[PDB]
């Protein structure tokens, strides 16, 4: 479908970024021809909060950079140990 | 309104959390008489991502165990200084 072909792309485009460990949760709507985004990453436990939030800040300008009909995207992180299998992916 | 309430019970049980520097983001919506809700918390931004997962955790808790309505709730953590005006807050 649109939206899961979307959302391949925004997870192909997040999944390029150094730190980053998967995407855990994405959820993707349109509002008119735009569309608004919500995701939350896997990275290393053992990173600061501070250090995880430079990796969101990347995944943002990665996937706006990439997608140009995303009007709005929050990018959250959780810890993701190295073979987790506890939390979601995609 | 009857969300507000809902919402500043919320707030309020998640800011008694010890390692909580109040809410970030809130949305909470019914699903017929129950609550579906997401939230993301501010953290200290030295915690490690493990710290914050845990203080996540302890927010989920408390406030399921508050409010009885809630039917599901997730919590996350972004960073925030001390003295940070450059997030939203409840
Ligand atoms: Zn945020
Ligand atoms: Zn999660």
């Amino acid at each position: 479908s649109h939206m899961e072909a979307v959302q391949n792309r925004i997870v192909e485009a997040a999944e390029r970024v150094p730190g980053v460990r998967g995407v855990i949760h994405l959820r993707a709507r349109y509002v008119g021809q735009d569309i608004w985004a919500d995701m939350i990453i896997g990275v290393d436990p053992e990173n600061t909060v501070e250090q995880a939030e430079e990796i969101c800040e990347a995944v943002q300008a990665a996937v706006c950079g990439k997608i140009r009909r995303i009007e709005s995207l929050h990018v959250s992180a959780e810890a993701r140990e190295i073979g987790d299998t506890t939390k979601p992916s995609f």
